[PDB]
C-alpha cells in the first residue's frame, strides 16, 4: 500500500467542482482526478451568499484573483446579514415593521469587537446599556456598517481601497462552471458525463469501483462523494446513516425564484436579508440586475401551497405563473463524514438551512480539512477519526447557532414561532448561553485583528463562531446578559476611557457615509 | 450584594505575593487587599525556570520592565531545557554519556517551526530523515539554537539585540521579596505576619473568617489560599478532595540544593538541564556564581538515602556537610480550584514535578484566568465553574506531556524507567501519540509568528503545548511517527524548496555561533 493514486468524485455540482479544484490544486501532478457528472434537471439561480474567507481560504489556494472570478460569475458584494421583522409579530413582509421607535432589523457584520483593555467592547456596550446610559442598539454602537448599509454603500471606495471586511453574493451555478472550466483545462481534472449505477465494495468495506449506465467501470483508491442529498456513495452504499436534527431545526423545505430587479432606480443592497415569516424566513440575495430570494419553512406548519402563497404575495408575484423552485431539504449530518475510502463533501455530508451563509463555506472547510488530514492507501483510521471529528464540531457549532436565532426570537404569534421555543437546546449551546447571560465573551478570539481571522484559516476554523457573532444575533434577537461583566466595577479607568472607542465607531459612521459611494455606483464602474 | 471589596490572601510565599501584586494591580483602588503570613523556616534557594511569558503576561502586567526585576533577582537566561541522557543506560552523570556516534542530550527551546507550505518544518525534517535523506537530529535540523547552546552563547547580543526567544532562571525568594516590597509600597496591599488558627465558615459553607494565633480576626468577600501544599483554607477549611495523579507521576519526592559555581572558567549555560537518574531526573538551574539543583525521584523506587547519595555522587558533595532540601510532594491537583468564595493559587491548587518549568506559570496563569472570571459577592456558579474548568486543563494537559518524558524514554535499565512503561496515558494523551504517529501535527500552532503567540497570552493559553514541543520531546527520545505525512508524497514542490528552509537554520546558526558573546560576557555587562 503506498500514495493514493487515483481519485473518483461523484457528483458535479458546487460542492463537486469545488472538490476537483481544491485537490486538484493541492495534488497537482501527484494525482489522477476523474468526476462523473449526470445530467440533471437544472434549478433557477436563487443566489448563495458566502463569507470573506471563500477569498483567502479557495480562491486564492486556487491562485484565481477576486476579480478573475466576479467578473464571470456575475457576483455583488456582502458586508453583512441584516435580520428583518425577528422581533415583532405579523405577516410575512419585505418591509421593516417598527420596534421601540425604529424600524425592526438588526445586523451581523463581519468585523470583529475591537479589545478595549483586554476586554470586548461588548462588554461596555451591555454596561452602559444596562446602567441605563445608553438605549443605542448593540450594532450601531459598536460597528462602523449598520449606518453604511442603512445607505446601501459600498464595501470599497472608488479607487478600490476597502474600508470594510466582505463577502460575495452569486449564483452558485455561474461559479460551478467557473471552477468546471478551471479545472479541466487547468487541473486535468478528467470529466466524464455518466450516471452511476452500482458501486461495488470490497470484504473491507471499502469501494472498489463504480459502474455507470453505460458499462464503464471507474476504480480509485479514494471516492469522493459530492452527490448531494442523494448520498448515492457514503449513505447508498457505505450505508452510513443519516442524523437527522429536526429536534433542534424544524425548517426542512423551501420555495425560491429569482425576480429581475432595476439597479439604476433603486440601487443594489449591500447585504444579504433574512426577514422572518410567519412559519420560517425568506431569504433575498441582491446580485446584478436582479435578486434571488427564497422563503425556509417548516413543513410541520405549513403546507407547500400556503408557503408558496406567502412566499409570492410577499413579492408580488403570481402563485400559479411564477416560476418556483420548490425543494425538501435533508437536515442533519452523517455519523461520519468520512467512511472507509469515501470522503463525503456538500450536502451529501450535512445540510442546515442557508440562516448564515454557510453552505459553500461546508465544502471547502471539508476539503481544507480532507487535505491537512490527506491518507495513503493504508488509510489510516485516525485520519479518517480526526476528520470526521473536525467535520462534526464545524457542523454541530452552527446548527447550534442557527437555531439559537429561533429560540431566541421573542416572537410568539404563530405556531412556528412558539414551536420553536419548546426544542431543548444541545449541551453545549446551553452551556455557552450560561457564560453569555454571567456577562463572559463566548469564543472571544484571541487577537482583535481581522486580517488575522479572515486571513488564517486554521484561526477562523478554531474559532469560528466568535463572541462578535454570537452578540450580533444574541443581543439584536434582545437576549442580554443578567448583569455586567464583574470585571468592569474594577476598572473605573476602562470604562471611563472607552467613550474615546465609541465615539471613533461614530466618527468613522459619520465620514464614511458621507465619502463612500453606493453599491451600485461602485459595480457600475467595475463595468 | 455588590462587588467585591475585602480579599484576603493566605501565604506569603512567591504564589501569595504574586497573588497580591497581580490582584493589587487588577483592582487598583477597587479593593482592599490583606496578606497574611507566617513565620516558617525558610529553604536553600534551589533555583526556578521559567517560560517567556512570565514578561509578557506578568511583569508587563505589573508594569515592571524586565531589566529592573531581573537586576535585583540576580536573574540568568534560559533559553531551551537540555535533556541528558534519556536513552542511555547507567548511573546519574551529570556528563551526557554516548549515543549513536554523538552525545545523548537534546533540546526543548522556545522556538516555533517555521511553517512551510502550511505544514510544519518537523514533517519535512521527518520525512528526510525516514528516507534516509538525512541522520541529523530533530533539534539541529530545525531549530538554530541547539548550536549556540552547545557554546552557551548568549540569547543577546551586547547591544542588546534579541536574537531568540529566552525566559529566566532565578531563586525564587527572591522575586518574591522583589514583589513584597512592590505590593506593599506600590500597590498598597497590607501585610501582616501572624499564623492562622481557625477558619470560621457560614451557613452556605463560604469562609466568614480567620483567625490568628494573636487573636486577630481578618474578614474578606474572597480568599485566595496561598499556603502551598498544606491548603489551609481549600483543602483543609473548604473540605475539598485534592486528586492525587501518582497514576500518571512516579515522582513524589526530591532532594535540591544550592551549589557555588565558577563563572569565569566555566561560563553560565543558557538553559536548564533536565539530567535522567536511576529513579528519577536531577534540575541544574544556573544563576550568577551558582546554580540549583535538584533531584526528583520516586519514593517507591528509592529510599531518601538512596536518592541522597546518587545525587551528592553526581556533584561530587559531601553527604554529611552539604545543605540538603528534602521534600516529598503531593501530585495532582484540586478536585476544585475555587469553591464557594475560595480560590487556590499556586501549590495550594496543584503540583507537577518541575520537569517543564510550569509552576510559576500555573500562578500567573491562574490569576489571569481569576481576573478574567472575576466574580461579585453573589459568586456566580458559571464564573467559578468555567474557572475551575480552564485551571484543570491547563493542568491535566501538562501532567500528561510530563507523563509522555518517562513513557517513551527508550531506557529499560532500573525498576523505575521499566514502571513508566507499565503506566496508561489518558485517552486525550493516547489520542496525540495516534496523531502523531499518524504524520500529523499535534495542536499546531495557528500561526508560526512567536511573537503573535508569547505576547499574547490568551494565544499561548489555547495552544499551550504546541507542535514544536510535541517534537522536540518525542523525537528527541526517539518516539517518530509510523511513516511520513501522507500529504508529503504529494507536494513534489515543497519537499524540494525546503531545502532552502534548512539551510537558513544552517546558516543563521553558523553566524551566531562566530558572533555571539557568550551568556557570561553579556551577563557581567549588564550588573556593573
Ligand atoms: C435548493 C438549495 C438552495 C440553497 N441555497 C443556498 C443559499 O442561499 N446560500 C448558501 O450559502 N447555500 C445554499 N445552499 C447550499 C448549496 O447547495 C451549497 O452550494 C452546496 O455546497 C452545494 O452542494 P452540492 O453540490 O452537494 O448540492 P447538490 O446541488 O444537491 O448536488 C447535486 C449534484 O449531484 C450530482 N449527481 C447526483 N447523482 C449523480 C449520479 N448518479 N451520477 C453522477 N452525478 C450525480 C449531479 O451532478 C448534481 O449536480 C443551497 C442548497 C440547495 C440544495
Ligand atoms: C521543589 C520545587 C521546585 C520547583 N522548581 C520549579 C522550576 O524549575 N520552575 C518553575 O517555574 N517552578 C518551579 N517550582 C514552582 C513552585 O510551585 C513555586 O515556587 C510555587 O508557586 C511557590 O509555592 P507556594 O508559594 O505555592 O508554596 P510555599 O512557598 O510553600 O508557601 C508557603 C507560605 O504559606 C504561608 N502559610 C502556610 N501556612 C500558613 C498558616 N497556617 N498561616 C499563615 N500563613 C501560612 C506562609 O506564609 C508561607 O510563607 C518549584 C517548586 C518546588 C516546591
Ligand atoms: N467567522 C465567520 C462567521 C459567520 C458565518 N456567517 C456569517 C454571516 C455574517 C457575519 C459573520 C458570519
Ligand atoms: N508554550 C510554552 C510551553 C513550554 C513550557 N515549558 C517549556 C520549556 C521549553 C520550551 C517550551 C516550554
Amino acid at each position: 500500500s503506498g500514495k493514493i493514486d487515483k481519485i473518483l468524485i461523484v457528483g458535479g455540482g458546487t460542492a463537486g467542482w469545488m472538490a476537483a479544484s481544491y485537490l486538484g490544486k493541492a495534488l497537482q501532478g501527484t494525482a489522477d482526478i476523474t468526476l462523473l457528472q449526470a445530467p440533471d434537471i437544472p434549478t433557477l439561480g436563487v443566489g448563495e451568499a458566502t463569507i470573506p474567507n471563500l477569498q483567502t481560504a479557495f480562491f486564492d489556494f486556487l491562485g484565481i484573483p477576486e476579480d478573475e472570478w466576479m467578473r464571470e460569475c456575475n457576483a455583488s458584494y456582502k458586508v453583512a446579514i441584516k435580520f428583518i421583522n425577528w422581533r415583532t409579530a405579523g405577516e410575512g413582509t419585505s418591509e421593516a415593521r417598527e420596534l421601540d421607535g425604529g424600524p425592526d432589523h438588526f445586523y451581523h457584520s463581519f468585523g470583529l469587537l475591537k479589545y478595549h483593555e483586554q476586554i470586548p467592547l461588548s462588554h461596555y456596550w451591555f454596561d452602559r446599556s444596562y446602567r441605563g446610559k445608553t438605549v443605542e442598539p448593540f450594532d450601531y454602537a459598536c460597528y462602523k456598517e449598520p449606518v453604511i448599509l442603512d445607505a446601501n454603500r459600498s464595501p470599497r471606495r472608488l479607487d478600490g481601497s476597502k474600508v470594510t471586511n466582505y463577502a460575495w453574493h452569486f449564483d452558485a451555478h455561474l461559479v460551478a462552471d467557473f471552477l468546471r472550466r478551471f479545472a479541466t483545462e487547468k487541473l486535468g481534472v478528467r470529466h466524464v458525463e455518466d450516471r452511476v449505477e452500482h458501486v461495488q465494495r470490497d470484504a473491507n468495506g471499502n469501494i472498489e469501483s463504480v459502474r455507470t449506465a453505460t458499462g464503464r467501470v471507474f476504480d480509485a483508491d479514494l471516492f469522493v462523494d459530492c452527490s448531494g442529498f442523494r448520498g448515492l456513495l457514503i449513505n447508498k452504499a457505505m450505508e452510513e446513516p443519516f442524523l437527522d436534527m429536526s429536534d433542534h431545526l424544524l425548517n426542512d423545505s423551501a420555495v425560491a425564484t429569482q425576480v429581475p430587479h432595476d439597479d439604476d432606480a433603486n440601487g443594489v443592497e449591500p447585504f444579504t436579508s433574512a426577514i422572518a415569516m410567519k412559519s420560517g424566513w425568506t431569504w433575498k440575495i441582491p446580485m446584478l440586475g436582479r435578486f434571488g430570494t427564497g422563503y425556509v419553512y417548516s413543513s410541520r406548519f405549513a403546507t407547500e401551497d400556503e408557503a408558496v402563497r406567502e412566499f409570492c404575495e410577499m413579492w408580488h408575484l403570481d402563485p400559479e405563473t411564477q416560476p418556483l423552485n420548490r425543494i425538501r431539504f435533508r437536515v442533519g449530518r452523517n455519523r461520519r463524514a468520512w467512511v472507509g475510502n469515501c470522503v463525503s463533501i456538500g450536502t451529501s455530508s450535512c445540510f442546515v438551512e442557508p440562516l448564515e451563509s454557510t453552505g459553500i463555506y461546508f465544502v471547502y472547510a471539508a476539503l481544507y480539512q480532507l487535505v491537512k488530514h490527506f491518507p495513503d492507501k493504508s488509510l489510516n483510521p485516525v485520519l479518517t477519526a480526526r476528520f470526521n471529528r473536525e467535520i462534526e464540531t464545524m457542523f454541530d457549532d452552527t446548527r447550534d447557532f442557527i437555531q439559537a436565532h429561533f429560540y431566541f426570537s421573542p416572537r410568539t404569534d404563530t405556531p412556528f414561532w412558539r414551536a420553536n421555543k419548546e426544542l431543548r437546546l444541545a449541551d453545549g449551546m446551553q452551556e455557552k448561553i450560561d457564560m453569555y447571560r454571567a456577562g463572559m465573551a463566548i469564543n472571544a478570539p484571541a487577537s482583535d485583528d481581522a486580517q488575522l481571522y479572515y486571513g488564517n484559516f486554521e484561526e477562523e476554523f478554531r474559532n469560528f463562531w466568535n463572541n462578535s457573532s454570537y452578540y450580533c444575533v444574541l443581543a439584536g434577537l434582545g437576549l442580554v446578559p443578567d448583569a455586567p461583566s464583574p470585571r468592569l466595577a474594577h476598572m473605573p479607568q476602562a470604562t471611563e476611557s472607552v467613550d474615546e472607542v465609541f465615539g471613533a465607531v461614530k466618527d468613522r459612521q459619520r465620514n464614511l457615509l458621507e465619502t463612500l459611494p453606493s453599491l451600485h455606483e461602485f459595480l457600475r464602474q467595475q463595468h
